[PDB]
């Protein structure tokens, strides 16, 4: 289910914004924080007034110098100066001067707003001439509780209608209450607004809930005493709960089946009810009257057991396309039935198990298309004919791949986020680098940010070549985890743990320098990895960062 | 099924590393093999001890003459020189010295460890103040034996639960030795952990096998003598090995249609089991009586040939959706049952036929878009009308590199892989050049990477042109296969067989020059191709190669 | 079907190689067309001998100027020099010199190869010290034919056997004489080899059709006098003409569903008369008694053509999953026959009807994809709220771009193919500017291709603004059909028809000039587009081009 994000505190900016719009005053804002007190905002209005653009008036002192003239006062500008400090309301008068020579007299009226715990925070100077959360688990597995009571009352309000201190009515009233409860939790309880990403308090939610899905609710919570046993189908308006609370059934892939699955079954439980009706009600040859010749109960009568279970029977067979012929439509009502349970049926089962068919493969999607992307793989073996050391070496990265990321494009995934979250998301999968390492933590957070997109992250399995002998050593790489081995003709050299960096330096060289020998991995390594073009580029626009980089930064294997 | 690669012979290195790890000490390792004796590894205990980082103590000697000191006996360090080549263990004592210049006492422990060979490797100085395999073809093939003994515990089980020397008994004696067999086999046999890639002997493969599938096959084989028909239940079980080894029988395309096909075989057996438990266990009417009406044996009573045939031929008829009236529930416990087999039908009818359509589409994927992309071609065609002598061309060469490749894209697979094994299997792809050519000998194997991850290989069937007179030479072009002519205004000039090159010289032009006259494949000729601005980006990483290169090479026909 | 390339006219060169390749001798080949024989090949046992590469032998007189020495005659020399001139065998003997120093006296055997005119072609120099087509009309047209008679054999056979001057027995005669002419037309006409593209003449085909598809279709054409009712069976064996021959009837999109239907009959056909063979050899109570009660006719006995209806009947109700209950299986034989129906039924109508419904969406995959992609573009339209005038164009210009397109991606066809043929459509799809226009004509076909590969076709509907007013003048046009109009402010100044040119010339200002007005289609003109890039880049290539292109060339309307 969607939450939106909680409104930002500064957002009280905005709205004595939009309530003086609706004034159509004229005025500027200025922050207390700050040194000088420099305005922050200045509407249409304002600059109707002086002439002044807001690029002028931006990133200026509130007491404004420029506004002033020959016609002011020196103690009538000192009383807007000392009024800033002393935090209350003082109307002072003074005649200022436009940008283009003509002077006008007004009225400055200046209105510091407070917070809670008590400080000057703006400026604002006008010129006139018992809660609960809808994403809590609480409420989350209570629609859950709902969902099961709700069946509840599709099955066994229709059996009750349709057939008819007792185990079966105490229970039933107990349904009663749990409804009663759940509209007195509706209104305490948020939600989301389009435009509000949360809103909360009791002012707000209940007009939401009336002129909504409360008069369709309201329904389903009135019993009364007042044979009459029709009134107790309202019940079944019970079910729009689930229809409009339909995003958190939905969210776990098998529990959407057992929706699908289980609705089948009500549907024919409905129908099977439907089809009892119409052999009571029309009792002048029938079906009810073949079955107690089929079952030795003619006419007493047959069990209300039998009744209901040969009723379901058809139902199932009518609308599975199996039709037995035990049961069988005879007169015309119970035809015409039978033909809107094959026509409802062809389209339910149409629909419903397509549905069903489609989320089976959807739930073993992994699967799916992994014997699909293995058999591209097994074609192209046998197309080139590929002997047996590289073989392996394409199976057992194929799967270890495919474990590792569970058949899923990684960068297909970035490309739909902007740049500012990309650098967020690539700012936690590179964590262990910019947090623990030397070189890194001298550094602003934009360059952070603009390392992190470069980055890549290049998981080596045990006796994986990354680098070879006489090789264009184009990367320069961090480990994190494992142990990496560097050899020269089968003579082991160095052991890089965890932490270590190998590669060349960017600075002696200026080119693409050859590598010293071979580098093998021993365990499932996690290691990092950049380019000399993508490098290079990120230190040219920080240049303050470069000297600190290349000096406390320490490769602990040159290549040459 | 996935087998994962045997750990490296240097893997020992890392063991060693992870026990003195818990142990918290501080030590250094160098190897035997290389001259001076380079250090390869240094902990972070280590570093904290003497001052110096990774990348000063790495590549230098083990003596180590930057930690003596003034306080130092010559005598003293003479003794752990000695100890290096002696090859023993002796505890020296010796004060070095860190970097910023305190002194402290240290006892050297040199702990040299050696092979089954009888060889010194590495130099640890610690410092203070039967068998069978998982991917055997012994194995593969009996897994598919495995699978058809569990189809017969499948279906001979319930049949002789449900409906009661012997040829019968003594073959069902057969296949309760062979799960006995099973069971010893896996222990012996080898498994793929997700960490250890392969593990072997039985110390460590009974943990794994105890806490895991062994309960479930443990009961499988427990057969007793002590009516009590109930127990032989129990091998149902067995049928629980299939699906923990499901991998292996799910390699095979037509092979998985088999298990689909069976299954469902396997459904309608058991149900028809039930079908007709549910008849005899309520006997005071039903369908066993009935049947006894239809087929002129009434109650002897009829026989089991038809009492089984009658009851599997209901329950195909129920969850195939056919239900044919024949035989038919009457009874409350039938129709429930019906019920029953309708629902579980119309999910197996739906889910199980749902992949035999797939796996028919998915089995002769080739042919199905092979006539959507020939479809593609044929519109093609007809939107811009194309002549005889260019329809012939652009039909017969969609056949023959459809036929070639079998409708895969080569490029696509590529690129999933990355540039150490894309290298590896373009090393395969380009072995005839690389190999037997003249030039490409004396190179180094980075080089050979290099220039195999830029070549290509083009397919020239029967009168192809691959270049025109007058055109910009681009490529330089290779043959393994077949036999090239050149021609120039109908006159046979060339005849290029196997092992010949043909295009210009990029030393002396230094420029795109034009080509001298047409050329045209006789058979199926096999040839690679380059680019200029491909090949040019090569020589200028590698310059010793380069003069090695013109000089050797000889180009068969320069072409102006 | 596929229908290979014939083989080149020079093809005898290879043949003539391949046979000398098996003798291993060692030889050469030169040229008479050409002005002084110039050689154009050399095996490698050639080289071993003298010790020159082929580069250096290549295109070098065949008298052979190098070979000659001092220990060589003038005489002796002079004899090889006639022998090229008088065409004939004569064994001249010389003795040549390697590279190295060494001489070796040698046997040169002169042999001219001569074609069908009577002409010396080329100089072999050894040395030593009624009839048809596979992809006619006529054959084409008749394989419909013998399909057609196919499905008669399909269903006429099993009904005589089963079942039981005559009309029926004249037809059946005339049938068979087909078959036997069928066996006598696969011998004479041609067919595809893997390796050779065609073939043809009988001494090559009778190998291929013995040890083939000959046997099978050798019992179906032997019928005999000699009851023995069941050898008829064998024309069953005809129907597996059509499977060998399964690629040309999947040619047609709508053929394949006729294909697909009326297996779906006879699959029943002969299930039904399998069906009536159960009845008739079982009768000591069955189905064909039962249903002597529902018709009148309890036994004389039913007639035949109630007999096989009531029996296709069943079949088609049992394997579409119908289940009527009229007739019924109630024997084991039956019941086990109706599980099999059921079986197979289930499996068929899942598999055949899934490919139909495939070929319905297959066959309107244009209709499909439409209503697809213009909901996108509906979507689109209420996202954006796009108003009434810039609407009509998005809608109108869909449907026109569609419409003629087909709904099918140009750009995406033409990667498939290599540069070769991609330059031959292009060069097919603009004929009309390349073969009319003035400047195009004096150029080379190296140029044509080149400048073809970069152009264009833009379809520019009734009223559709192609460039306007102070714009960057990217792009060179020519126009083919129709009639475009230059406006500058709602003045028309330009009407230009066919072979047009508008653009700016490339020359005078060597920057991107501005442009003067706009310019609007009347018709649907047909026009043709390039780019400055583009066009500058290939006159780069041919300097000689580039003076007479420019000149010969004439803009009618220069924009600025």
């Amino acid at each position: 289910v969607r939450r939106g994000h909680v409104a930002p505190q500064n957002t009280f900016l905005d709205t004595i914004i939009r309530k003086f719009e609706g004034q159509s005053r004229k005025f500027i804002i200025a922050n207390a924080r700050v040194e000088n007190c420099a305005v922050i905002y200045c509407n249409d209005g304002f600059c109707e007034l002086c002439g002044y653009s807001r690029a002028e008036v931006m990133q200026r002192p509130c007491t404004c110098d420029f506004l002033h003239g020959p016609r002011t006062q020196r103690r009538a500008a000192a009383q807007i100066a000392q009024a800033l400090l002393g935090a209350e309301e003082r109307k002072v008068e003074i005649a200022f001067y436009r940008k283009d020579g003509s002077c006008f007299l007004c009225l400055v009226d200046v209105v510091p707003v407070k917070n809670e715990d008590g400080a000057v925070i703006m400026f604002i100077l006008n010129f006139e001439v018992w809660t609960i959360l809808h994403y809590s688990p609480f409420k989350a597995v209570w629609d859950w509780l709902i969902l099961l009571l709700v069946i509840y009352t599709a099955v066994f309000t229709p059996y009750s209608a349709a057939f008819l201190c007792q185990p079966l009515a105490v229970v039933d009233l107990i349904v009663d209450i749990m409804f009663i409860v759940d509209i007195l939790i509706n209104f305490r309880t948020t939600y989301v607004n389009a435009n509000e990403e949360v809103v909360s308090h009791p002012g707000r939610i209940a007009v939401h809930y009336f002129k909504g899905w409360f008069l369709i609710d309201m329904v389903a919570a009135i019993p009364f005493d007042l044979l009459i046993g029709l009134l107790k189908t309202a019940r079944l308006l019970r079910l729009v709960r689930v229809a409009r609370k339909l995003d958190r059934y939905s969210e776990y892939g098998a529990a959407v089946l057992f929706l699908l699955m289980c609705t089948f079954a009500l549907i024919a439980h409905w129908l099977a009810c439907i089809w009892y009706a119409i052999g009571n009600m029309e009792q002048p040859i029938g079906w009810l009257h073949n079955l107690g010749d089929q079952i030795g109960k003619p006419y007493g009568g047959p069990s209300i057991k039998d009744k209901y279970v040969t009723a379901l029977y058809f139902t199932f067979s009518s609308l599975t396309s199996v039709g037995f012929g035990n049961v069988s439509p005879n007169t015309n009502s119970e035809k015409i039935f039978s033909i809107c349970v094959m026509l409802i049926g062809s389209l339910m089962y149409a629909s419903i198990f397509g549905n069903v068919s489609a989320i089976i493969q959807r739930l073993y999607s992994g699967t799916a298309r992994y014997h699909t992307q293995m058999l591209r793989v097994r074609e192209f073996i046998r197309f080139h004919q590929i002997p047996n050391p590289l073989r392996q070496r394409l199976e057992e990265y194929f799967q270890h791949a495919w474990s590792y990321t569970n058949g899923i494009d990684m960068n297909a995934v970035l490309k739909g986020f902007p740049e500012c979250l990309q650098a967020d998301i690539c700012l936690h999968l590179n964590r262990s680098l910019l947090q623990h390492c030397k070189p890194f933590r001298g550094a602003t957070k934009g360059c952070l940010r603009a390392l992190a997109m470069k980055f890549k992250t290049t998981h080596a399995p045990p006796g994986d070549t990354l680098v070879h002998a006489g090789d264009l050593l184009t990367a320069l790489y961090f480990i994190s985890r494992g142990s990496i081995e560097i050899l020269r003709g089968d003579v082991v050299v160095a052991i890089l743990g965890k932490n270590d960096i190998f590669g060349e330096p960017l600075n002696l060289y200026a080119r693409p320098g050859k590598s010293n020998g071979d580098v093998r991995a021993l365990t499932y390594c996690d290691l990092h990895k950049i380019h000399r073009d993508d490098l290079l580029e990120v230190l040219d626009m920080y240049p303050e960062f470069s000297d600190h980089f290349w000096s406390s930064l320490e490769i602990t294997f040159n290549l040459r």
